[PDB]
DNA sequence: ATCGG
């Protein structure tokens, strides 16, 4: 129930430039008792740490660990919807884990929205070509989904949301991109 | 300004 600072939000789902950091915004919504909207949150990756010798916990493994604290009914269909500032990364097994987290739990159905395309991992294509065999959907965030995630995880106080420079440019760009990839 | 130093 606590939300989201506006400017961490504005700064990190800008679909123009490229942040160092890593959030998501998740959703966990009960199907067909009747269709309930039941978990609602957000949360970060970890840093990496030379210093400490800690290499880091990516926003989608962050999820994973989160997964048990949500009381999933084994015998109901859940829908989990992601609302991730980068595309889950292939080399750092990220899209591995997510694979192997949908094909034990059957009953979730996980789509994913992406306001960036994480280019920087080699392999990007692989993760997102593997998370759409995997029985999830993949989708580049829209107009649609930042106003959502502004109305519903950021603590806007009434200010709605404005959207920055480029938004429906890159977004219909990176959905070019996208579905070039999943062809 | 590409999961940070
Ligand atoms: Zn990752």
């Amino acid at each position: 129930r606590h939300l989201m600072d506006p400017h961490i939000f504005t700064s990190n789902f800008n679909n123009g430039i490229g942040r160092h950091k890593t959030y998501l915004c998740y959703e966990v919504e009960r199907l067909d008792s009747v269709k309930m909207d039941q978990h609602r949150g957000f949360l970060h990756n970890q840093a990496k740490n030379l210093l400490c010798g800690f290499y880091g916990r990516h926003a989608a493994l962050r999820f994973l660990d989160l997964v048990p604290s949500l009381q999933l009914d084994p015998a109901q269909i859940y829908r989990v919807t992601w609302f991730i500032s980068w595309s889950p990364c292939f080399s750092w097994g990220c899209a591995g884990e997510v694979r192997a987290f949908l094909q034990e739990n059957t009953h979730v159905r996980l789509r994913i929205f992406a306001a960036r395309i994480y280019d920087y991992d080699p392999l990007y294509k692989e993760a997102l070509q593997m998370l759409r065999d995997a029985g999830a959907q993949v989708s580049i965030m829209t107009y649609d989904e930042f106003k959502h995630c502004w109305d519903t995880f950021v603590d806007h106080q009434g200010c709605p949301f404005q959207p920055w420079d480029g938004l429906d440019e890159h977004s219909q760009a990176l959905s070019g991109r996208l579905r070039a990839i999943l062809q």
